[PDB]
């Protein structure tokens, strides 16, 4: 039967109302209503956490989103294709205790999606709660890298969950609010587009631009060159410069991926609406939806996308783009006026000097 939660809430079924605390408590005490380093690495777990399954290979290879990557910490996010997860698991786990009936799958995914929702232009995602609160670890070897090509990640992929080409690119959508820590053991926070705390279409114009350089060191493996690679930290500052990793640059020039990647390109809804539809399926992956109840509903409403246009960055234009799709042409932009590349911010206020919640965990990572 239906109910109405705590904060005036209406949901099809009354255990929907136990996410509401849930969702504050994220806000609270990680979150902190901001699209940055906690929620994005939060967006970055439930990837992990969900890809981690596969047809072929059977259910012991994993049991995708199922919260393994929080009941056991000491496993999954120690691969090296996790180095850097335990971050966000480190942040999650106490919230296990905090509130005890809701599982670590559940966790996982809602974490997310109250994440998404600070993130101006993103879409309400659906949520979809009963993720049993137990499971084992996943195996090794399930998780895309960025020096993985194209084949690879599609079949990857299709593995996990069927997931089709378009799919794929359109959950690459969440680079628009992505950066690397681990990639350049140089670097810290170094985004992949120009607005790391919006979620917009940057990403898909900003990797078809030619590279001319690194925010760092040259040779790291998963990395290639960088239309916009500088920055100040090579005199104390934290404003990294941009990077480019190899499997977006791959995506957005193979001729199964190149027209869906370009096709994003100032089309914001169509880019929120894809990435929506293909991130409620990778929520799910593990699960028959017979299985689990609708609590969309307690999804906080969204940050509205921002009124700035789609547009080349300072420095850049039409004549520095790479294309590869002869299906669309790529629309006509404005250029951001400016002589030199304008830094990228490393806080969502515009400053340097933020600074993120991190609590202490069994989880661990290296350089
Ligand atoms: C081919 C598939 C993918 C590859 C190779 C890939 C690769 C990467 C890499 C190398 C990083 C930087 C990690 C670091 O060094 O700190 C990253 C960050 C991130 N990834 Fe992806 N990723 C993939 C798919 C996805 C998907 C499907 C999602 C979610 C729907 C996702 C969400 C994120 C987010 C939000 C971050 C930023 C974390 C932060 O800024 O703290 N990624 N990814
Ligand atoms: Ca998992
Ligand atoms: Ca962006």
């Amino acid at each position: 039967p239906t109910a109405v939660c705590s904060d005036g809430t209406r949901v099809s079924n009354a255990v929907c109302c136990d996410f509401v605390s849930l969702g504050q408590d994220l806000q609270s005490m990680v979150l902190q209503g901001d699209c940055g380093e906690d929620a994005h690495e939060i967006i970055r777990l439930t990837f992990h956490d969900a890809v981690a399954i596969s047809r072929k290979l059977g259910p012991s290879a994993g049991g995708g989103a199922d919260g393994s990557m929080l009941l056991f910490p000491l496993v999954e996010p120690e691969f090296a294709a996790s180095n850097g997860i335990d971050d966000s698991v480190n942040n999650l786990i106490p919230f296990l205790s905090l509130h005890p009936t809701i599982s670590a799958g559940d966790l996982v995914q809602f974490a997310g999606a109250v994440a998404l929702s600070n993130c101006p232009g993103a879409p309400r995602v659906q949520f979809l709660a009963g993720r049993p609160n137990h499971t084992i670890a996943a195996i090794d070897g399930l998780i895309p890298e960025p020096q993985d090509n194209v084949t690879s990640i599609l079949e990857r992929f299709d593995d996990a969950g069927g997931f089709t080409p378009f799919e794929v690119v359109s959950l690459l959508a969440s680079h628009t609010i992505a950066r690397a820590d681990k990639v350049d053991p140089t670097l810290d926070a170094a985004p992949f587009d120009t607005t790391p705390f919006t979620f917009d279409s940057q990403i898909f114009l900003e990797v078809l631009l030619k590279g001319v350089g690194f925010p760092g060191l040259d040779n790291n493996t998963g990395e290639v060159s960088s239309p916009l690679p500088l920055g100040d930290t090579s005199t104390g500052g934290k404003d990294t410069g941009l990077m480019r990793l190899q499997s977006d640059f791959a995506l957005a020039h193979d001729p199964r991926t190149a027209c869906f990647w370009q096709g994003f390109v100032d089309q914001q809804e169509f880019m929120s609406q894809s990435f929506a539809s293909a991130f409620a399926k990778l929520a799910v992956l593990g699960h028959n939806t017979d299985d689990l109840i609708d609590c969309s509903e307690v999804v906080p409403v969204p940050k509205p996308a921002v009124d700035k246009p789609t547009t080349f960055p300072a420095t850049t234009g039409p004549q520095d783009l790479e294309l590869s799709c002869l299906a669309e042409r790529f629309p006509t932009l404005s250029v951001d006026p400016g002589a030199q590349e304008t830094l990228i911010p490393h806080c969502s206020d515009g400053l340097e000097n933020c600074t993120s919640v991190q609590f202490s965990g069994p989880a661990t990572d290296s350089p």
